[PDB]
């Protein structure tokens, strides 16, 4: 009977999966998009705005004449946002006393308009990228990824008070037997979220010659999932209140990959299919002679592209390209917002040169 | 007796534990923060200095009537700092020389000068982004480092030469029993170090009945932790000497929160409690009928922040947090510095143009 | 026999090498180096020759008089590749035109090139940077780091097609013993790949007493490894059929660095040596009741170093170091490319300053 399912048999694939579940209901910071740079490029849009002639003021669509001009058009929701920033009672005021442009003559106020010319110039890519970084990682949000982790864990597309049900965590409920419930990757693929996983590779069967304890000794299995994994629930509930486990925080893409790859490390094959947790003969029944796992029909190396296409890896993937991403951009995005308030601090001193 | 502690029983638990006693007497690089940038700055805050007027130049507190100008008071120590290094021998020729200024005429003199304006704003704030990064990563040091993670594994405040002793390793010392002093996170909380988790998980008790080897075979307990841990040094000793591990170098923030949540998804909760190390029934007394471990007590999924708290838990997070922040600021750093030369460079030039 | 080599006994040590065996024909992506900014700086001459005068131009080794000139001999190459860039049908009045230089009077001309004069000092170091970025990182490739994995993994210094091969596997093929086949770190180092070291933990040897299974039960141990490891190919097919582990992609310096920390802390000390895999006595022969393992002669805590020379280790942490470079140096590209594009875009803009 070592051979058999025994107590602590899938310890190991226990801990995995615990690291798993704990990404449920989960409440993460994201990596930040520092777009403080977008403010310092208004500010130096007012600034232009400002110092420019009462014709060009009077225009604020683009005017009969220049609907048509790439630049006029790819300007004007810009410029419409720096006139209107500008009528707010003070605004302008403040905007010129930042110059050291108050009561300035005609000929300094233009003087100092043009020399903003290379400067805009050379602030308007790095806006544009930023604003681009923008609006590429706005779905990256706690929410987002709080859902789609729920989606993995428990089959629940929802931010919290996520929890097991068999409804939601094995597609379409529990199969007509434990077999086939405990089966993912194939054509009626059923184990497709870490809790119906967990209830694979860990339950407690009704009817006796189960496999108690084979996610650890501590687990008080007060009651069973029944026959064929009918109230599943309850033995869940027992298992999973065994798990301690806490993901770092801020929540990272490697962390997530670390554990895609540490499950991918622990699934065996035999005989043409890949097994978690322990498999003796026959199937993932439930039943200490047979097994106590979950069935990857037809995995094979080849094909292991097809475990991560089973929705919880392919969930948590998804999640862990999105942090990959935004972890990149938040850092270029520092830089971006700190050379664009360096451009508005550099368009402040323009007068300075030009008095002297 | 499989449910007893037997050798191997907490095999896997000291492969973690093993990987944390390896951060003792660590040494370690941190990520640097360039700071070639701020001698490039002096370098052109000299520049600006040397092509002042001789009234400006006699200036060098701030003097009477300009005491309180914020200007005057932030960039008194810059000044200072220019009008001293300019002072040393062929200094001010050197900086001259490299700005194509020497012999200059005073109307080109006065020109450069002044095409520095919007160079020198625009530099300012990009030099003091980089002086705050300097200023708030000053105390991630592999010094700092070594010192908080001697704290976390041997309960030592000290760089190097951290050794076990229990006086340290466990929070005032052993208690009058094991079952006592294999407790953390609850009022009398003794086992608050890496290697106080090791001889609790680990130790071979004397007085027969004892479970050693739970931490692998190929320990040579080749005395005993005494009764109630009196002895638990020499035997701690024959179980560390087992243990090979090296952490990744440079150490990570990655790293650290990575070994922290293996650990949080080992413990298992039972009885109101969490519990590293086999957990049979009694407490964590050492005897193999009744568990080799250390007891969380009133651990559980809701106050697992608590867990946290605990000594070489916090040490270990405050490392890694410190070490977050210092790789993101490290890479922030190698831009700004690359900047600030660029823009020493660019002041180098000004009077090519102006000549021309 | 508990103490003896059974089923399962490196069934852990065998999901961490498994991990590492699927570092194998490897198909990554490496961290990109952007360089896009080297076009901006290229387009930032070709304009600046553009605009030069015809004694200029018709300079296109520099000539007698300025062959020693440091600038000339530096700027010779990128002045003569923007001489040929501009040659091409149209290129120069696409230049201009994108300028705001077409037709431009030879006043203009002239001041808009000395306008330049400071853009292209500041470019100039940012050029510089990512020039050497460039190079420092050309052989962080996907096939570079394919066969080093290969010669990690099977000891085949090739990109694709490495498979298990006795003669490639252990250093000048197998030993006339198994035991001497499976020591690493020693004066006639055997194990130096990491298949060699799955053969070693895991394989089943003929004539009975073997450990078959130690690496998992699902392994269909169909033949064995012959004698002394004579026909181990067989063997580790079967072993190897078992493994379904993927690394993340793009890999990353952090996922190698773990998976040798993992390692690291597996390895247990006895007797003036290290182990991976079980060991009881005598030595890594493959029978149960000696040891099915491999033996790091002479390993001791304070040699540990040691570990990192075998050539498997050396390998991937080769790969780590280059990839923990390249990681970095392609966030800063990144940055130092936008800039030089907004350089370029800055250049185009100061005719229009120049008219007004
Ligand atoms: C900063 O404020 C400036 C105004 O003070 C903005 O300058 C305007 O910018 C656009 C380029 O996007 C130029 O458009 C060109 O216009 C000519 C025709 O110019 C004539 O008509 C306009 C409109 O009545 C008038 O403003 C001019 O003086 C001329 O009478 C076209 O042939 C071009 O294809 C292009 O459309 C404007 O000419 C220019 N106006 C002035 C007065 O400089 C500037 O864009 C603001 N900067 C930023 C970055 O937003
Ligand atoms: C580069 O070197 C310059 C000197 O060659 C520095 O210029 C000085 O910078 C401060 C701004 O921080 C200006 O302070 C203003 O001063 C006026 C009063 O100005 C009169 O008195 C000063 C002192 O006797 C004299 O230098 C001026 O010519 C005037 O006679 C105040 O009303 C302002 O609130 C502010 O305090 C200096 O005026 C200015 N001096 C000159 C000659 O330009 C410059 O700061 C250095 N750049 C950097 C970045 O450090
Ligand atoms: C942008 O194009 C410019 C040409 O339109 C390039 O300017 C040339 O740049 C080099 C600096 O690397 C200067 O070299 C200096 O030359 C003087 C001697 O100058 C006299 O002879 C040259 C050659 O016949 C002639 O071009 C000048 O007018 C003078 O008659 C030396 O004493 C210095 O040590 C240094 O060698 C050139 O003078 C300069 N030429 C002009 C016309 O400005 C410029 O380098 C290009 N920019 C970049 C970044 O590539
Ligand atoms: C588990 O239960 C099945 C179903 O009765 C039985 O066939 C096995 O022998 C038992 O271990
Ligand atoms: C461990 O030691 C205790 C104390 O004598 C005993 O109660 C247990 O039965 C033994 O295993
Ligand atoms: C493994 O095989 C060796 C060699 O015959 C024997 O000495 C051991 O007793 C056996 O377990």
């Amino acid at each position: 009977a070592a051979d058999d399912v025994n107590p602590d048999d899938n310890k190991e694939d226990f801990a995995v999966l615990c690291a798993l579940a704990a990404l449920a209901n989960l409440q993460t910071t994201v990596p930040s998009i520092d777009t403080s740079g977008l403010a310092a490029y208004d500010n130096l849009q007012q600034l232009n705005l400002s110092l420019s002639s009462k014709e060009w003021k009077s225009l604020f669509q683009p005017p009969e004449g220049f609907q048509s001009d790439p630049t006029w058009r790819k300007q004007w929701p810009i410029w419409v946002t720096a006139a209107a920033a500008l009528k707010a009672e003070n605004k302008e005021a403040a905007v010129l006393a930042r110059a050291g442009l108050t009561n300035a003559p005609e000929e300094l106020r233009n003087r100092a308009r043009l020399a903003l010319i290379p400067l805009l110039a050379q602030a308007e890519q790095i806006r544009d990228r930023l604003s681009e970084i923008q609006k590429q990682n706005e779905d990256t949000t706690p929410t987002a990824i709080a859902k789609a982790l729920n989606k993995a864990v428990y089959g629940q597309d929802k931010e919290t008070g996520a929890v097991y049900n068999s409804a939601d965590c094995f597609s379409g409920n529990v199969a007509d037997s434990t077999q086939n419930s405990c089966k993912a990757g194939n054509q009626a693929s059923k184990a497709t979220t870490v809790a119906a996983t967990i209830v694979c590779v860990c339950h407690k069967k009704n009817g006796g010659n189960d496999a108690a304890n084979a996610c650890g000794r501590l687990i008080n299995h007060q009651s069973d999932a029944g026959a064929n994994l009918a109230t599943a629930s309850s033995d869940f509930g027992d298992i999973i209140a065994t798990c301690a486990a806490r993901p770092p925080k801020p929540l990272t893409a490697a962390y997530l990959d670390s554990a895609l790859a540490a499950v991918s490390a622990r699934i065996r094959f035999k005989n043409g299919n890949g097994y978690l947790g322990k498999f003796k003969a026959t199937g993932c029944t439930g039943s200490a002679s047979e097994g106590l796992c979950v069935e990857y029909t037809a995995l094979t190396a080849a094909t292991m592209q097809n475990f991560y296409k089973i929705p919880w890896v392919k969930e948590i993937s998804n999640v862990a390209e999105a942090l990959k991403r935004t972890e990149k951009d938040a850092a270029e995005s520092t830089l971006l917002s700190t050379w664009l308030k360096a451009s508005e601090n550099q368009g402040n001193s323009v007068a300075q040169k030009l008095i002297k």
